[PDB]
């Protein structure tokens, strides 16, 4: 219960159509050595070319979906599909590329995977909807061994140059012209009934079969995200670090008591409505507040109706919608919405406009929707602190800024010790935005308010 087994059976008849003929009973052992590879009973990491869907959930982050269309089977060119867009044509003499023989297209293939999951993962996983012509033109572009390190690093080998005999991960395979030992998996084993597009549109609105291979693989990825992270949700699969995850999360989880801390400063109410999360501690531990905890899981399909979430006095104080997505917030709340439109190595494309944040966790967030603030409005950036100005010892210039809301800023000149945590509250600050959160508060809040909380 490790791999998936090469004597595990292979469903295939959504090959017979490409593959007229192909016998009922097949498993993967004879469907990799169709496919051309010899797998000369290798204990060396790599059992199988086709994988669970349990470790394709582990990694995610490697999926790239794949499809190939044959334009006129070695005797007609083919349209090689990517998740990524990209569309090659191979000759065996959106972006639609022109005919190409496989010694150059396979050359392409390496440059793009590489360009693609160098910062993402150790490996690619090629998400199917298999109809018989990508398997069989996998000998075209894969070599296939034991597990290997790169040339030029410790990581694993995902790249094979036959020009210099070497063997090369994402990062240093610049001029290398073979995938070496990928993984993949057949949706079609999943059990559907139908076709992609049938499938597919079930669920998704916002990628069209515009009956190109790249169509076909970008809608393929589309239903295993689906399938694996929108419908089914496995918040138990830690996922490794690739960026600035933790910083990312001390950004947030400081931004969030600041913030909070202020609006009960600010606007004084007496009862806060902490809607979300069922985990959730007070992120203000100090505050007067009246802190009422409400239960609600990050949805990953549609965001919450704000009406099934509440049908007690919501109305009164404010509402904490920390990283709890409704359809329209409430006129008095305090909010953070991830947006799902930023580009970064833990967002990753998802399901109907949604996308698929990868922080520890693979949290399948529903497309972001600007009318959700229509009664809010986008909180600034503001730096509060009560705190003394008490230094206690990186070298200083004077800080002037009318967002340091201090003592010493009221005064007239900010002490070193609120300059300098100003600036580590700013970075943070600049640290969550761009990770692609956002932030929104009720209309009536005023920083402004903030001074006279030093009398
Ligand atoms: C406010 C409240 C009280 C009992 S269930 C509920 C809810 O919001 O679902
Ligand atoms: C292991 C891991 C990955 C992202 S956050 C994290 C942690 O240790 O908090
Ligand atoms: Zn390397
Ligand atoms: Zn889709
Ligand atoms: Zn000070």
């Amino acid at each position: 219960p490790t791999h998936l087994s090469v004597d595990t059976k292979f469903k295939t008849e959504g090959l017979c159509v490409d593959i007229p003929g192909i016998p009922k009973d097949m498993t993967y052992r004879r469907l990799i050595s169709m496919m051309g590879f010899k797998m000369n009973y290798q204990v060396n990491g790599y059992p199988n070319m086709f994988i669970t869907r349990e470790e394709a959930i582990r990694h995610v982050r490697a999926w790239i979906g794949f499809d190939v269309e044959g334009c006129h089977g070695t005797n007609l060119p083919l349209q090689l599909g990517f998740s990524t867009g990209v569309n090659l044509v191979a000759v065996p003499t959106p972006l639609m590329y022109k005919g190409l023989p496989w010694n150059v297209v396979r050359i392409k293939i390496v440059q793009m995977l590489s360009d693609t999951l160098k910062n993402l993962s150790d490996r690619v996983v090629f998400v199917l909807w298999a109809h018989g012509f990508e398997l069989t033109s996998m000998k075209y572009f894969v070599k296939i061994g034991p597990e290997r390190t790169c040339c030029l690093c410790d990581r694993r080998a995902t790249c094979f140059s036959t020009a210099s005999d070497t063997y090369a991960c994402w990062h240093h395979s610049i001029g290398f012209d073979y995938v070496y030992n990928p993984f993949m998996i057949d949706v079609q084993q999943w059990g559907f009934t139908g076709n992609l597009q049938s499938n597919h549109d079930l669920y998704c609105q916002v990628h069209g079969n515009a009956h190109v291979a790249s169509c076909d693989a970008i809608m393929t990825r589309c239903l295993a995200v689906h399938e694996c992270f929108v419908k089914r949700v496995d918040w138990t699969i830690e996922y490794p670090i690739i960026g600035d995850e933790l910083k990312i999360n001390a950004a947030c989880r400081k931004v969030q008591h600041m913030v909070v801390k202020a609006a009960l400063l600010a606007d004084k109410f007496p009862v806060l409505h902490d809607i979300g999360n069922p985990k959730a501690i007070k992120c203000v531990p100090q505050a007067d507040v009246e802190w009422k905890f409400y239960d609600a899981q990050p949805c990953s399909d549609k965001a919450y109706k704000i009406e099934e979430l509440f049908y007690d006095k919501f109305t009164d104080g404010v509402c904490l919608f920390w990283n709890c997505n409704v359809d329209r917030y409430p006129a008095n709340s305090i909010v953070c919405r991830f947006d799902t439109r930023v580009l970064s190595n833990l967002n990753l494309p998802g399901c109907d406009g949604g996308s698929l944040y990868v922080n520890k966790h693979a949290f399948h967030t529903p497309a972001f929707d600007k009318s959700a603030f229509v009664n809010l409005k986008q909180l600034p950036f503001f730096y509060y602190s009560d705190s003394p100005c008490e230094s206690h010892g990186i070298d200083y210039v004077p800080l002037k800024s009318a967002t340091c809301i201090t003592r010493c800023n009221l005064g007239g000149a900010v002490c070193r010790h609120h300059a300098n945590e100003y600036r580590l509250y700013l970075d943070a600050y600049n640290m969550m935005i761009s990770a692609g959160f956002s932030l929104w508060v009720y209309k009536q809040f005023d920083t402004y308010n903030l001074w006279n909380t030093f009398t």
